[PDB]
């Protein structure tokens, strides 16, 4: 097993309080619970209480309580079924790192358990409707992949080390996990191919309903299908910059002492140029 | 607060009757039926009961039930997780007002709560699997737009600032909220962009999976990625003169009465030509 | 009515045990389960008991305990909901026969209720994101369906008869159901039209995103909106072989007896040219 996100969140703001469940449990949230005092939730103070909404439907309810107005986010309350949320930390998804006020939907935390990725940005925005799924193979009479529950042994082993020696890379086998940097959009709609691409470049935008079929290069805006460039983030200078200075990986200090540089592209320019 | 769809259902229809809640409830359905008297389905008579099917799959095993053959759609029963489904009357959604048979999917009811849109014509039917998002900043060294969780108050007003200040219309701010004509049909899989557009023309079809980045004309039938005309639905002339009949906001003994005026195009023409 | 999926199984494989149920239930699955003994799931022995995962995060959490490493998939154990989940024998639909090891999406079972396909064959790979949706009618004045909810007896009647008389069988009326062969391949965000395609090959491939508006001839893979073709699967001469010989209809020890003429496409030929 792993930890899921709220067991993350749990472990680090948790601090010996009560969980108050807000909405119907489900059965792996119970599981999640079983650890900690848990109870349906009625009347709720953060000093004593942390409020998980199960559902994001929950958390509307919730958040329109009056009972909320104390409550802060991922510190006291946080819902249960969004495993690809933003969070103010960086934070684990299957053993892919992604970082801090980066959100995806449930297509990509999908292709993370499938390991179809290595590591998501900071300041990320993928939109819920996006999905990454890798080819399957076409070096064989035929694509379905369940035809494989029929094999046995024997025929698991030559189909199995036919897939490790592949060129294109059949359900992500041979090639490295997806790299998805930093300050990327995903727009909705869209699809990244895993079984072809092996990394997005940081500050990608990446136009809604685009295919994605091979590694996007830093800040190249991306539209139709499939994708091809058609317009480039900043010039070629202020790239080359921007992968050196990291400002993605900056404290919040520095994100207010330097907000100016960040709001002005070419005012960030003389800072660090 | 504002009412919901079953909210405002309930007020013209409970007539003081007891909600048979068919499913298993919601903490957000059991909030809005706190007023009244409300338990777990068991035998049901629309003469002392309305009965609300939780989910969608709820409806379903209710409507297969023989108990449902004595009750009637809107009047005597009703889906709770369904705020953007067709009624026989005009309804709000998020202060967005809606006309009669008309029904989106969760990405509008989403954009409606958000604003983006001003207002659904009548006898509209659009997909579930539509989507309406804004565009992110481009005037900006980012297009996080969560990184806003990590700035303080000073930081906020100069960001918030440069947002007012925007020709292309970041987060459907500076703009007015989207307008969706009459008799829309918007396809699976399609999109249109709350940033750039501000008025969907009556009559106008999406063909499914077509991107729209820009006001659709009246009855325009678009398709592909990005949304380009294909073919006009009727002759100019023909167009103009719905625009001033306004058939859809004709009663229903009006719609009965001129049948075969809306079934055959041009019979409509002579006479109301 | 008709049997659900999970119906099915239970017939096959219950053999007059309990069913443990692994998961909050439904309604409809409340309905499924009446005439059995069943209880909340606790301690399970798959000689006395079958489990039922309500929702695939259900699933998820049985297959995570320990307790299922004892339980064998359909034989012991399913999730209900999950109607176009595989199966390892050819199983129904809606009156929709579907082969085995043959998966597919909430849209693909929707477009079963409705009547649109009449089989899906065997080792066939669906998307859940596929959708399958028809036409609505593009002789008349309007678009909208639902306006029908305002129609008469007589007012029914004009408009039911204009439809059934359609070149372009809106509503998939006056046309044959959709076919869909064995070994296809669908990817995600796809679209087929249920209006205008009454077959796809078997062994054809639409790339994921693709528009298909008419039928795919077997093996041919095919991408963009709409949807042209790009590449075949094999050569004309292995297309008519694989059509004669069926491996798809094959029992599993002819699977495994014959492995290496499936994985091998033209060590295939030697044997069945
Ligand atoms: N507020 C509407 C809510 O949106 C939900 O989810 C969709 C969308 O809105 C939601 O929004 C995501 C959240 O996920 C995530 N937790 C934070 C992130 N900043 C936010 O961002 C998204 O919505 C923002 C609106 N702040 C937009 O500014 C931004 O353009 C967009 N990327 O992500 C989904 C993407 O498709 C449901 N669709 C709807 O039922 C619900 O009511
Ligand atoms: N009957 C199948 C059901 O469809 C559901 O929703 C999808 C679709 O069918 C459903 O259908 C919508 C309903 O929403 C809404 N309440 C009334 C509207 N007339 C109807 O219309 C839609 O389906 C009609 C089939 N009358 C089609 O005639 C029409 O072409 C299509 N726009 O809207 C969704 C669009 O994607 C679920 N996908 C599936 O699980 C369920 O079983
Ligand atoms: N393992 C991730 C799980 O995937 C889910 O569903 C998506 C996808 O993964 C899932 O996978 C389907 C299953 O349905 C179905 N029961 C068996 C079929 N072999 C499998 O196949 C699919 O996923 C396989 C990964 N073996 C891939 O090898 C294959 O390319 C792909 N077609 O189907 C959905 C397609 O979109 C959820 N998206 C996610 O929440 C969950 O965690």
């Amino acid at each position: 097993g792993m930890k899921t996100r709220l067991e993350q969140v749990l472990e680090r703001y948790l601090n010996g309080r009560e969980v108050a469940v807000w909405g119907v449990p489900t059965r792996r949230l119970l599981r999640a619970l079983k650890p900690f005092k848990f109870h349906t939730a009625d009347r709720v103070d953060p000093q004593y209480h942390y409020v998980v909404a199960v559902t994001d439907d929950d958390l509307t309810d919730f958040l329109s309580d009056e009972q909320s107005k104390s409550f802060q986010y991922a510190n006291d309350y946080l819902t249960f079924d969004d495993e690809g949320g933003e969070l103010p930390f960086e934070r684990m998804c299957f053993n892919v790192p992604v970082g801090r006020q980066t959100y995806f939907g449930d297509g990509v935390v999908g292709a993370c358990e499938n390991g179809y990725i290595k590591s998501i940005g900071q300041f990320t925005s993928i939109n819920g409707t996006a999905e990454i799924h890798a080819n399957h193979q076409l070096n064989m009479t035929f694509v379905s992949d369940d035809i494989q529950n029929f094999f046995n042994e024997e025929s698991m082993a030559v189909f199995q080390e036919k897939l490790r020696k592949d060129p294109k890379h059949p359900y992500a086998y041979s090639k490295e996990p997806m790299t998805i940097g930093s300050d990327v959009y995903i727009g909705a709609h869209a699809f990244i191919n895993a079984s072809t691409v092996t990394s997005i470049g940081d500050g990608a935008i990446i136009g809604s309903g685009a295919v994605v079929l091979e590694n996007v290069p830093p800040f190249a805006v991306v539209v139709g299908v499939p994708a091809r460039i058609k317009r480039y983030r900043f010039s070629k200078e202020m790239i080359e910059t921007l992968l050196r200075v990291k400002w993605w990986d900056w404290s919040i200090e520095e994100i207010n002492e330097n907000v100016d540089a960040l709001i002005s592209p070419e005012l960030f320019m003389k800072k660090y140029g």
